[PDB]
């Protein structure tokens, strides 16, 4: 009934060009079995959406990586939000929602936009830059650690820690095992910055600790929720902004449309999230026997959701492989769907919008002018190096 495939979706060959293998996974059937790792897979939009939206059957508290927390010890104490199910999930989620709220966005927007305009002006003075290190990484580094309230010393640990977190959702391949081998100094730094005295007043970290007296979370929960933001909030935006710039570099017609109407910036970023799907994959674990797209999956089974494949499924999308900045993107699953849908999506969209607005207003052309190098990670899709010449408007 269920087709068995030997595709390794965590192999470097797959990361280097996932699209043929993703079509193979979709067209093999609504549910496949991946013999390489002994997990079920779903790569069509319909089944990915269905799994995301049934958290009771497809739970998160046994881990959203390959490892089953019921069988192995997690590599660090479990997340109180990403790796929790309702009802334990509900109040931590409510707190991060209020911390990363519309009102917080209103407080930080003008500074985030100024930093974006400043970065693009700086990059235009150089002309030839690396859109990864010099833009996708430098811009989030210039705003997010400060918005968290982190001290200056030690910020060089943040991207390495994120790379570790995202590799650790994967199977025990060399990417994962190498990351864990090198983890100890990054864990030590991060865990220390999560304590209330180390988080500057008014930042996201202090706000989490401020919410510990409402009955939603206790003081001893606040450090691990700060940990959630220090795990998630930087490398995601690096690869979302990188995705958008790479799209604009490859599709000059869409850069030209964005220049002519800079208010398309927010949707241009959203389409880049659909088109590249920088967060590629998450797992769930079945809590019972279940029928999904005609197949029967037993209890205690890992299910791998291919978010990026779902976002290119022609059963759901017209011209899925076209970057279209005026596409109706609502319903894409690049930020998830349902009770765990990205609680940081307003930060992500703010950063992406203000960066693409700065490009739309200041840049006439983005031309790749050097070798493109991909960055390999078990969960994140994105580039290591993207050499571009920026032409000023
Ligand atoms: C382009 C950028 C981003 C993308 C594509 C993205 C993608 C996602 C996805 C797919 C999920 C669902 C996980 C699941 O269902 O198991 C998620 C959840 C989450 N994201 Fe993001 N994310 C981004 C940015 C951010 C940022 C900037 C932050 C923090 C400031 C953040 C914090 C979180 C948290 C805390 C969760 C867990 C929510 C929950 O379990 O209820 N994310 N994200
Ligand atoms: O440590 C955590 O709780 C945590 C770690 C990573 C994420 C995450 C992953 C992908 C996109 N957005 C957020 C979320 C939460
Ligand atoms: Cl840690």
């Amino acid at each position: 009934t269920i087709p068995h495939l030997a595709i390794d979706p965590f192999s470097l060959d797959f990361f280097d060009d996932p699209y043929p293998d993703q079509q193979t996974l979709r067209d093999a059937g609504p549910v496949v079995y991946l013999d390489k790792w002994n997990v079920y897979g779903v790569a069509r939009y319909a089944e990915v959406h269905a799994v995301l939206n049934d958290p009771t059957t497809f739970c998160s508290s046994r881990g959203v990586g390959l490892s089953d927390f019921k069988k192995e010890k997690p590599w660090r104490p479990p997340s109180l939000i990403l790796e929790a199910d309702p009802p334990a999930h509900t109040r931590p989620r409510a707190v991060l929602s209020k911390v990363l709220s519309p009102a917080t966005m209103k407080t930080i927007r003008d500074g985030f936009a100024a930093a974006a305009d400043a970065k693009v002006d700086e990059l235009l003075q150089r002309g030839c830059i690396d859109a990864i290190a010099d833009l996708a990484e430098a811009y989030p580094l210039s705003v997010f650690p400060d918005a968290m309230g982190l001290k200056q010393e030690g910020r060089e640990h943040l991207l390495p820690y994120a790379g570790l977190v995202f590799n650790a959702f994967g199977p025990p391949n060399e990417l994962r095992q190498t990351a864990i081998e090198r983890s100890a100094p990054h864990q030590a730094y991060v865990n220390e910055q999560c304590q209330r005295p180390n988080l500057a007043p008014g930042g996201f970290g202090a706000c989490i600790h401020a919410f510990t007296d409402t009955g939603e979370i206790t003081p001893d929960e606040a450090p691990l929720l700060v940990r959630s933001l220090l795990s998630a909030g930087l490398d995601t935006t690096v690869n979302g902004i990188g995705a958008a710039v790479y799209c604009l570099a490859r599709f000059p017609g869409e850069l030209q449309r964005l220049r002519s109407d800079p208010t398309l910036a927010r949707n241009a970023f959203e389409e880049a999230v659909r088109f590249e799907s920088p967060v590629q994959t998450f797992f769930r674990t079945t809590t019972r026997e279940v029928e999904l797209g005609g197949a029967v999956i037993g209890e205690g089974e890992k299910v791998l959701m291919f978010l990026g494949s779902a976002n290119r499924d022609p059963r759901r999308w017209s011209d899925p492989d076209l970057y279209d900045i005026t596409r109706k993107t609502s319903g894409h699953v690049g930020f998830g769907s349902g009770v765990h849908m990205c609680v940081g999506q307003l930060v992500a969209r703010l950063e992406g919008e203000v960066m693409l607005s700065a490009l739309a207003r200041k840049v006439a052309a983005i031309d790749i002018d050097g070798p493109v190098k991909r960055r390999f990670n078990n969960t994140l899709r994105g580039l290591e190096s993207l050499p571009v010449k920026l032409t000023p408007a």
